[PDB]
């Protein structure tokens, strides 16, 4: 049987990040998160890419520049959707996972979703570097194992 | 680490604003805030291109005839969908977040999403310029941080 | 400020795992677990050594037989303890707790405790390898990273 | 992989017990069980030596007159507590559990804690060789594949 | 098989009695019990060293004193603790648990727990000298066990 | 009366620092606090070691190599347990506890207790830099103290 | 960035206390609390001038005087307020507020606030040196921290 698999060494490994600024008391976690992951399992510092964005609406067009460089192995897309009084969070918690997800078939390239959908704040607190974990953490190290897997299937 | 952000200047950015008629005497606040942002910002208001649509249905399909013309930066699209008796809502609101959605990322041009999307009459008066803000003073916001972030990506 | 941390790479560290034998159906799974996390981090399968005992009670003194050999780096003591109808659950998860916790200090290594705790039989499904992760595999991830640290506060 | 396990075979072994008085009734069926398991898995009944104490209390410091003899293989320490009206119960379960536990890591040797530590009569009558097994026959075989592990560990 | 059990004559044999004074109506009729038991087995009186010590904290140095003596075949320690208002009774009845246990294992030296723990006052009224027997009486009576098993496991 | 008590003033003290990665956006917060405290009472930050270690479990281990140091005056041991849906919390908490209370008895050095240990999110959150302070700026504050304590102790 | 903060070393600064009489049993605690954090941060005792003032009424008059006094650095005033029976409570507290929040503008000096307006009874034994801890240090260690900001803000 042939078995292709990514280790999780992040050596040589060029990375992006984009990550939402609604939210940044959270969403500031989650990009330490994913960039301490780089870090520590051997990725250069700089090797990672960092773009800013307003929203999480915001976060596939510019997931999609940085994912049409050549020198980005994989993009790791970050954010906090918390629902509230309207239906507003349904229609963008919809658009950014339909978009990055079309993205990621179309070029062909890894875009991990780092983008917590919580229905309350507690819930996020808890998935942003408390007891539920890190995501950017989880989000970044899914991009590592998948920048190497992409790697071995081509050669 | 390469950090790529977009500033809150406006100056020399031109814009196109999409907006429905559909609820005007909220779409008409929305519109308001957006070209209050703009010219705050230090926008000139002659580079505002605004489009007025029947309504929300119809923006994407004029969204796209603004995001095509090559002196656009970013374009704002904006109305109110209020949820009525019949599933109507549901639908409108799903197609015309996907429309822009998907625009933005085929044309790799910012599209803001200006558009309430509310449960109730009290909600979309909230979010129209009382309690709640301006989502067309956030919407334009987001557009003058994305179109200038997309000029220091391109060079 | 004089910062150490430990990398997560594997590369050249040496492992013992101490596992046990009750609740195997699920001990198995954080087994694989570990194992998969070390080889993955550039880990050598050849560089772990798998001490199997009967039950929990019998992990710190196997552990303490694998902690006092000069080439392991660290010790995962691994298992799954399931409360009963019985006061037994307490005294055994007791026990097991403070033995390798001692230990570790005793002789100055690092001793990891991936041995689930669970009031339930879903609890401890949910901790070994499904929807709460595996802790056999946090356990040598843990092991990873303290034997680095180890390895950079000694020199 | 280097893998060290414990098989069951008990030929050439030779085991300690020690066993409380208190609520003998049930103790007497734990002994039972453990002579047998030793004698069916090719142990000698002149290579087992038991010691009777009075009472669960004094398990731990007759463990570690018999675990100090040289020629003691394994030992086996079996008692009944049974919760009563007043707190005594925890006090003695923790005890016995700690004497042990931590006896078994300075001696460096197998001690297996065949004491049911029940919160009423039926359930201790369940776990002394009726419907919930024999743990006396349990900690015995427990005692026959650490003390071979052992064998194996040492050369 | 080797079986070694100690027999209940108390001829020859030496003991030290550490008795609180804290609940001393209830304390003195477990030293009457302890004295009686070791007498009517065939102790001479004059063979009986008795400690008194505040309270029960203040037991375990205290027995650590007369269990270091030569001259001392076991230590019998009593007292009363019964459950107050506040959780000091957790704490003192925990510590002194652990500190008889431990010395008894440190010196290889039979030290008996005649400490009664009681949540009411009428529990400890009926375990000290009343419808539930004499713990006084029985932890004498176990320290004779003891003293002579000792004797036989030397020798 | 003769009278030994420690001042607040840092200078001239070095501290060394053992925090753990799990539930980082709490713990950031106490290192922070730690760090502040040590800073302002007149510590030189050239003069604080930090030790990262991936939990609360390992910080005993660490806090021991650290406080073996002849040149670390006192350790501040961080962490953040917060209780989930296992027994766990228990058993890390109890073991974490007395880890750092052997050592600081056994190396006669000051190993400050700055460990939360919250039934709930909100209670860490509270004891992590918002209404009930910092637990962080509180542990140093208590090193400082301790560490000049011993100072006027010795001489 | 200019940064201006204040370190927390009292030496050379000279303090006022006004300190009123009413519910002395727990402003006496307060005072304590006040000197002590004063001592031990490096301040003298004879540098300290203590104003005591029959209640939280005349605090604000006397601070004005203590204020007036070229060589005061800050003044600390400390007081009980206790919720009672009448609307009383609420007038004094609500004047006592603002009359130290004036005169600390007014002379451009900083004048701490601690005084306790407790609902209760219960809720001032906690604040005065229980188990919420002393208001008179935190308000001492307020005043140290604004005298030195203050000397770093003119010079």
């Amino acid at each position: 049987m042939q078995i292709y698999e990514g280790k999780l060494t992040a050596e040589g490994l060029r990375f992006g990040i984009v990550a939402s600024r609604f939210n940044h008391a959270l969403v500031d976690r989650l990009v330490e998160g994913a960039i301490d992951c780089i870090v520590r399992h051997g990725g250069r510092e700089e090797d990672i890419t960092l773009v800013r964005v307003p929203g999480s609406w915001e976060i596939p067009v510019a997931a999609g520049e940085l994912a049409r460089k050549e020198d980005i192995d994989a993009v790791i897309a970050i954010g906090v959707l918390i629902r509230g009084a309207t239906p507003h969070f349904d229609y963008i918690a919809s658009e950014v996972s339909k978009g990055l997800a079309n993205l990621s078939l179309e070029l062909r390239k890894p875009i991990t979703f780092g983008v917590i959908t919580a229905d309350t704040l507690e819930q996020a607190i808890e998935r942003a570097g408390t007891k539920h974990g890190n995501k950017g953490w989880e989000a970044a190290l899914s991009a590592i194992e998948m920048a190497n897997l992409f790697k071995s299937l081509r050669w």
